[PDB]
């Protein structure tokens, strides 16, 4: 009875998996940890509710990440590896490799203060690559739903992340949910209503890094009005040749006699690009809230890299918008 399948600590399923405990719910179905007898170690179970929309979702999940692994890069490591998929008791189960923590549980372990830019430059340069090999022509995956919690240590206690949960992908060229990205993470283009491609995953990207190092969302909207208004504050209004195209560019927008674009009022935000980035990454102040002042590999050149890096990253004009592989050759990733 419902959506979800019955778990009791203790169960044996197939005489082939030991069921642990659940690990965690979401809008998917449940995660369960249970160890597996042919192949002697812990396995994450993804147990998908049986409902045809998340069923449905699952299976996009399920090729993306079967087309993925049929790839002899050793890129391809970035992105969590599916082991088997099979039905029981009426429910698709993905059963893939156990990895630690997401990078919001990291957070929390720094009371929201952030990690050091040594280790943020870590996270940045593993999820650039990944974006490369997702951005592979034969590929060409939109991850849509980038964000802290979809981005895993591999163990605890090393720098080794993948990315998970391709339940909201497409790829490119497709048009499937009629609202994609957490709205935390969502790029200009997605929330005006323009055409999307594998720059939007780029977008997250940036937002993703700042939130790193400073502890909190860059850009924490509310609502989607809220979301653009706070982008504006640090990033300005967008160029007249993106907002002239923009389908829902209204919903925030209006166009003046002289064909100059501002803010519409909402019906108590700082004016269009005066929340620098320079000072929200405190580049000459010591890092975020004077935190990281003295502390060696956060001098003020290595805050710049960072900061141009992320201005790259956040560019409101997907094709001029930093590409993974220009990223990567980044003066910020420099030995
Ligand atoms: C020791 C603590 C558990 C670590 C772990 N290993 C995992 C492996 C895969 C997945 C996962 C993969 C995909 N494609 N989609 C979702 N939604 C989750 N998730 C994992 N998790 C996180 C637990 C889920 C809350
Ligand atoms: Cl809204």
């Amino acid at each position: 009875r419902g959506s979800h399948m019955i778990v009791k600590n203790g169960e044996k399923w197939m005489d082939r998996y030991e069921i642990d405990s659940l690990i965690g719910k979401g809008s998917f179905g449940q995660v369960v940890k249970a160890y597996d007898r042919v192949e002697q170690e812990w396995v994450a179970i993804k147990i998908i509710k049986n409902k045809k929309a998340f069923l449905n979702q699952a299976q996009i999940e399920v090729r993306l990440l079967e087309l993925m692994n049929k790839h002899d890069t050793e890129m391809k490591y970035y992105i969590v590896h599916l082991k088997r998929h099979f039905m029981f008791r009426n429910h698709l189960c993905l059963v893939f490799e156990m990895l630690s923590y997401n990078l919001y549980d990291l957070l929390r372990n720094t009371n929201f203060r952030g990690v050091s830019l040594n280790l943020t430059r870590k996270f940045a340069q593993q999820m650039c690559t990944a974006l490369l090999f997702l951005a592979t022509p034969e590929l060409s995956i939109i991850h849509c739903d980038l964000k802290p919690e979809n981005i895993l240590l591999c163990n605890p206690k090393r720098s080794a992340i993948k990315i998970v949960d391709f339940g909201s992908s497409c790829q490119l060229g497709q048009r499937i949910y009629q609202y994609i990205q957490s709205r935390f993470y969502r790029s200009p283009e997605v929330l005006l209503g323009m055409p999307y491609d594998l720059a939007i995953d780029m977008w997250s990207l940036g937002c993703i890094l700042v939130e790193m190092h400073t502890g909190e969302p860059l850009f924490s909207g509310a609502n989607e009005v809220d979301q653009m208004n706070k982008i504006v504050e640090v990033l300005g209004i967008p160029p007249a040749h993106i907002l002239d195209q923009a389908p829902k560019a209204r919903k925030f927008f209006e166009k003046l006699p002289d064909g100059t674009w501002n803010l519409k009022k909402t019906k108590e935000y700082k004016p269009p690009g005066t929340r620098k980035l320079h000072n929200i990454l405190g580049v000459e102040t010591g890092g975020p809230g004077g935190r990281r002042a003295g502390e060696s590999g956060h001098t003020v050149a290595d805050y710049l890299k960072f900061k141009d890096l992320i201005l790259r990253m956040l560019d409101y004009d997907p094709k001029t918008r930093i590409q993974p592989y220009y990223a990567l050759q980044h003066s910020f990733f420099k030995k």
